[PDB]
């Protein structure tokens, strides 16, 4: 019944199990300092004592594993921090992680999977629940069926636990003594519980944590399942020339300069790309080399472009997709004398879009004008 839970009582020891702590130690103090392990990460390895016991050894963790963000992992090449666990007497642990090698007993007796899960409960960061400031509203201490030398180890900590305790006293608790811990004579109890029927009983005999023990370490660790709200959606381009050029270059060799810029044509007064020519000037071709777009989704596209032709001059109007290749969707030789809006949709490989304008204008049929105006990319069956 309690006498499994004897290796966990150690004289020289802070509250039984508790290694790194001066035996009449603020508690309050102490738990302020506890470190934790980034991540969730404790790294560990074994001593060859402990090599003997690893099946039991992975079976506590198996309970971390199971229910928390904590992941134990084998020690290895530049890894500072870690647990090296032993077969010492008895059971016990640091509170936390201490910073370089940190010992972890799990003595002869500690074989149990509620003294692994306790001892590693220490080494990630927990305390002793009967301890805890409110204890006193949910048990009683016997203080007279106590040893007087052990009576240290059911002092309370005071309130100003900042924000408060946060999960209520757990009389299921892993890391919470049985009624006949540090007793004078064995069978004497030392702690009472208040709740009418109620029996703590051993940690040798827990299965492992309880519920109020899994939220503790999810939220020391941040352990969640929130999941984060979804991405916005893909802003789609739309061009103006009303402040900018919108990274629409021209083609070096070539005899036209398509220019940005402000005036009026066939209806509309603002800015938009403009190619013209005089009677008395000469041949003009121009390549409006648009820049490069994605489509981030396998989805297939659609591309808008109002485009303005005017005068006999105008010879031909083409647009053309590239990606791997270059691919004709448009080619407008009949002069509208009109803007008309061309609209192109497209299907998506893998790779970036980006558009040629091309214009020929001959001066030697009259005079002639090729405009261009809000470009759209939009990715989304046109
Ligand atoms: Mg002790
Ligand atoms: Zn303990």
């Amino acid at each position: 019944e309690n006498l499994g839970d004897l290796p966990l009582y150690h004289s020289n020891l802070f509250e039984g199990d508790i290694a790194g702590v001066s035996p009449y130690a603020d508690k309050n103090a102490i738990v302020d300092h506890t470190l934790l392990w980034p991540g969730g990460i404790v790294y560990y390895e074994l001593a060859p004592a402990a090599a003997s016991i690893r099946n039991q050894i992975l079976e506590g963790m198996k309970e971390y594993h199971e229910k928390t963000c904590i992941q134990f992992k084998e020690r290895t090449a530049g890894v500072k921090d870690y647990i090296r666990i032993n077969r010492y007497d008895g059971c016990w642990s640091m509170v936390g992680r201490q910073g370089g090698m940190q010992e972890l007993s799990l003595g002869y007796g500690c074989e149990w999977k509620g003294l692994v899960v306790h001892a590693l409960g220490h080494a990630v960061g927990f305390w002793h629940e009967q301890n805890r400031a409110d204890r006193d509203d949910y048990i009683e201490v016997i203080w007279d069926n106590i040893l007087q030398s052990m009576q240290y180890n059911f002092n309370k900590m005071e309130p100003w636990e900042n924000n408060y305790l946060n999960e209520r006293f757990d009389y299921k608790s892993v890391m919470l003594y049985g009624e006949t811990a540090f007793s004078k004579d064995g069978t004497s109890p030392t702690v009472r519980p208040k709740q009418p029927g109620v029996v703590i009983g051993p940690v040798w005999k827990k299965p492992g944590f309880s519920e109020s023990d899994v939220r503790r370490v999810n939220r020391l660790y941040e352990c969640f399942g929130e999941v984060r709200p979804p991405p916005p959606k893909i802003p789609d381009f739309i061009c103006d020339f009303e402040s900018n050029d919108c990274g629409l270059e021209n083609q070096v060799g070539m005899r036209g300069e398509f220019q940005r810029k402000y005036d009026t044509l066939g209806g509309r007064t603002g800015y938009f790309m403009v190619l013209s020519v005089t009677s008395s000037g000469t041949y003009a071709d121009s390549r409006l080399i648009t820049p490069y777009f994605g489509a981030y989704g396998n989805q297939d596209v659609c591309m808008s472009v109002d485009v303005y032709m005017s005068g006999p001059a105008v010879r031909d109007v083409e647009i053309s997709r590239q990606d791997s290749n270059t691919e004709s969707i448009g080619k407008y030789t009949e002069v509208s004398n009109s803007w008309v809006t061309r609209n192109f949709n497209l299907k998506a490989g893998r790779e970036d879009m980006r558009f040629f304008i091309f214009a020929a204008l001959d001066p030697y049929y009259g005079d002639g004008v090729v405009a261009v105006d809000n470009l759209k990319f939009k990715r989304k069956p046109c």
